[PDB]
This record gives C-alpha cells, sequence and structure tokens, in this order.
C-alpha cells in the first residue's frame, strides 16, 4: 500500500546519490587540466555527449513526457548541470582557438539539437506515443554511453592494470544501475529498466574483472 | 484544401528550389575529373549514398506511401537523377577495374536494396503503418547525410579557412532546410520536419562560422 | 494443407544450408588446431554470430512468436556452433589477455541475451512482443551482412576469389533465397526483409566470382 510508493522512492533516491560519484569522477581528471592550465592531454567531447544524454533523459523524467518517473528527471537535471560545468571550465582552460571553437560549436549543436527534439515530442505527439518516442530516444542515447565503460574494461585487460578503473567509481555505478533497474521494474517501465539493467551487467563484469586483477 | 493549402505548396516549392544548388554542387568538383579522365583523386562514395537517400524520401513522397506530400517526391526525384548521372559519369571514368567495379556492385546494391524495401512496404503494410515505416526509414537516412556537413564544419575550424565551405552552398541548404522544416511543420509531419530541422541547425551553424572566419580572415 | 507442408520445405532448406555456413570457419580453425595458437586471429565474429543466433532463437520460440518454429531450430543449431567455436578459441589462445578479452564479452552476450530475453516477456504482451523481438533480431541480422560485404570489397581489391569460396556463397545464397521465401508466406516482414536483403548480397557475391572466373 503505502509501502510500494516509498519503495519506488527508495530505488530512485538510491540512484540519485550513487550517480553523484560518477558525476564526481571527471574532477580528478579535471585537476590535472587545472594543472599546467592547459587541456592538451585530453579532448574533451564526452562531456558534450553526457550533457546531451542527460538532457534527453531529463526530458523523459518531466511529468508531461512521463509521469511518476520524476526521480529520473532530478538525476539527469543534476547531471546536466555537472556536464555543463565541466565544459564551461573546459572551454576556459582550452589549448588553441581550434579546440575552443570546436567545443563551442558542438555545445551549440547539443543545446539546439535537444531543444528541437524536446519541442518536437510535445508539439507533434500526444501520449502515449510521446513517452515511447522520448523513451526510445532516451534509451538509445543511454546505451551509446556504455561504449566508454566497455572501452575502459578493454583497456584494463590489455594493460593488465586497474589504475584507470577506480574501484570506488565502479562500485557506486554498479549499485546506481541496480537501484534504477529496480525502479524501472517497479513502474514496469521498459525504458528505465533495460538500459540501466545493461549498465548493471557492465558494472558487474567491471567489479569481477577488477577483483582478479585487484 | 483552403488558404493554408497555398502555403504548403510554397514551402515545398521553396525547399524544392533551394535543393538543386546542393544537387548541382558536386559538378564544380566533378568538372576536374573529366579532364585527365581519372577518379584516382576522388572517391566517390557520396553520390551513391545521396542517391539511396533520395529514393527512400522520394518513395515517402508518393501518394500511397504518404498523402499530400508530393513535393518531397519531386525534390528527391530530382536529386536522384542528379546522383544517378553523377554516378554514371563516375563509372566510365573510374580509374582501375577496382574503382569501376566496386561502384557497380554498390549501385547494383542500392537499387536492389531500394526495390526490396519499397516493395516490402506496400506489400506487407496497410496504412497508416506504411507511412510511419517509410517515414522512419526515410528520416534515418536523411540524418546520415548530415555527417558530411558536420565534417566540413570541422575542417574549417582546423583549416582556419572557408575554402571548402562556400557561402552560396551554405545559404541555399539553410534555406532548403528552413523551407522543408517549415513545410513539415505545417502538415504536422515529424518525418519531414525533424531532420530538416536538424539540417537547419547545421545550416545555421555553418553560416555562423563563415561569418567568423571570413571576418577574422587575414585579408580583412 | 498443401501450403503448410510448403512452409516446412522452405524452413528445412534453410536449416540444412545453415550448417554449411556454420561449418565454414572450421577450415580456418584447423589451422588454429595445429600449434594450438591464435596469433594471427582475433575472433570477434564467433561472439557476434552467437548473439544474433540467440536473439532469433528467442523470436523463434512459440510464446515469443507462434508458428516460427523453423527459425528457432536453425539458429539454435547455429548458436551451439558459435558456442562450440568460442570454447575451442578460449583454451587455445595467444596469452591470457586474448583469452580474457573474449571471456568477458561472452559473459556480456549471455547476460545481455538473458536480460533482453527476460525483459521481453516481462514488460511486453502480444502483439507487441513479436514486434519488439523481431525488430531486435532483424536489426541484428542486417548487421551480420557487414562481413560478407567487406569480403566483396576484398575480392575487388585483390582481384582474387581466394577469400570467398564459390561453394560457400551459393549455399549461403540458397539459404537466403529459401528463408526469404519462408518469411513471405506467413507474411512475416521480420524474416523476409533481412533475408531478402541477404540474397541480394548473395547474388552479388556469385556474380563477382563468375566475373573473375571468366577473366
Ligand atoms: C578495433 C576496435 C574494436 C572496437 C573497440 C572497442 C571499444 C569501443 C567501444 O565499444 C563500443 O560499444 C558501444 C555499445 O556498447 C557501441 O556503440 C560501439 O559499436 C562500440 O564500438
Amino acid at each position: 500500500d503505502s509501502l510500494y510508493d516509498i519503495s519506488c522512492f527508495a530505488a530512485g533516491l538510491a540512484g540519485n546519490i550513487f550517480a553523484l560519484a560518477l558525476f564526481l569522477s571527471p574532477v580528478t581528471t579535471f585537476k590535472r587540466i587545472l594543472k599546467a592550465k592547459s587541456t592538451e592531454r585530453f579532448d574533451g567531447l564526452p562531456y558534450l555527449f553526457s550533457l546531451l544524454n542527460c538532457l534527453i533523459c531529463l526530458w523523459y523524467g518531466l511529468p508531461w513526457v512521463a509521469d511518476g518517473r520524476l526521480l529520473v528527471a532530478t538525476v539527469n537535471g543534476i547531471g546536466a548541470v555537472f556536464q555543463l560545468a565541466y565544459i564551461c571550465l573546459f572551454i576556459f582552460y582550452a589549448d588553441s582557438r581550434k579546440t575552443r571553437m570546436k567545443i563551442i560549436g558542438l555545445l551549440v549543436l547539443v543545446v539546439c539539437g535537444f531543444a528541437l527534439v524536446s519541442h518536437a515530442s510535445v508539439f507533434f505527439f500526444d501520449q502515449p506515443l510521446r513517452q515511447q518516442f522520448v523513451g526510445a530516444v532516451s534509451m538509445a542515447s543511454l546505451i551509446s554511453m556504455f561504449a566508454s565503460p566497455l572501452a575502459v574494461m578493454g583497456v584494463v585487460i590489455r594493460s593488465e592494470s586497474v589504475e584507470f578503473m577506480p574501484f570506488y567509481l565502479s562500485l557506486s555505478t554498479f549499485l546506481m544501475s541496480a537501484s534504477f533497474a529496480l525502479y524501472g521494474l517497479l513502474l514496469r517501465d521498459f525504458f528505465i529498466y533495460f538500459p540501466n539493467g545493461l549498465g548493471l551487467i557492465l558494472g558487474a563484469m567491471q567489479l569481477a574483472l577488477y577483483a582478479y586483477y585487484s
């Protein structure tokens, strides 16, 4: 009765915290940027990607696009802020006109691209199609993000070292995916569960792979 | 059929008029191939890609696939002819057996691919799904086209030159996108509007850079 | 009556021709067998082929889609091969890392498949379930066409037919021609379109070989 509603609240809230560590992770890399006050070692795009991904999922969270999936709006809303901050700092601490011009442009594309689809979903669609369209787009967007953790695992093995795959980040993320998969499961929302379920698996292999290497 | 009915025609036509410049654009690049009679310098794939895009959108244009959206059929039908001509000139002038043959297989592939999907849809589907299916396929095709303008935008930034991004082409495409995005908006057609909307943003994005690099050029 | 048996014929033809495609990597594998090492080889396709065979297997089962039993049979056969091929690949390998990169991917495939296989039955009810799985399988199937196409490109560059056997392509082509036919009668887009897409490639494969055989 009252319990189920608190439980949905619990699963989402668990994720919103666990997500924070992941959001936090660029800062350690970012300090190295703050060092030498140059961006030479890394570009620099993923933040642009993460922001776009957060924006679309944020849209999904809003009550008109999907209802009772509001906790999801909060986490990406937090995340969109995180990615937005990283980029703004990235722009300031940039090496050359060329990086600065490139990142600014992509930010324009991301903001405009998101604006166009976010408007289009509400303008051109009436529920229940609007949810599945945003839900489909948001989900596809999320799975694409799995490319980076998959890549990091690939790096870890060949290198034979876990230096770049921190245990703290990997665990919090596994659990984050886990909370959300349950949350998706409770509303019987395919769009929340399936991508988050896939992330969990990736998180699971990451921990297991980590342990052997330790 | 009323007042708004004139407007849609206008937008479709306007888009239809702006589209040719994009269609014509390879010819200036193309003219060099013909002299010295070789393609060694240029491959050569995009014309094949553009054609496949034009057929699918063309098919969407047709009345059985979609109703009241023939202008789309016209613009792509026009484009497909340009692309087919571009391909054929490219075929004869292809340098080496491998270039000429590879294109033939791809060209064989494109027409076969299109015939199969165009048949499958009319055969396997009853409206409104057919419209939705083709529009979905048509739209996905159109966004892929966007890969090329994004890259040239990338080169301009690296080059710090507007040499490869002519203003005439940028404006024309921007207008084609605006016209077609507007056209889609009027009919409440997501399939036409959205990529064109996406294309408009790219077009706008291109105009902004040219203004910056042309203004910040050495000559000024 | 007459047609029902006809369904069995087209599916059977495909189920038989599949073994030839499934068998074809064995010849490259024998080379793996001598010296028990994979230095030349990184075998992503066996991991790729298994996952595709798995998903279509799901589409084949009666609760997922009904009367789609032959497709269930053929990939179920196929998945084991890929399952078998992966196993020989793991024990005989160059370094722990070649083995280890692959081990994880196999975990992903089984977990990935289980997750999607379960998710479908849990979150979806007919007629959507058939539509969802058929789509995932279909998209998966069309992706497989990438390898034969590249080989076509190779034939052109090489000016040689060494990298694609003539016997292999027709057997593949006949399966593609037969299975596309299997899909059409039940009016199943999901079976027909990709398989129809495959035969076309198959036709291209045969024609190129014929060209090179002549001159
Ligand atoms: C020789 C290079 C072989 C692939 C390189 C491995 C690391 C690349 C990250 O993986 C990516 O995962 C995504 C979904 O998980 C996919 O969008 C994408 O297709 C895939 O590339």
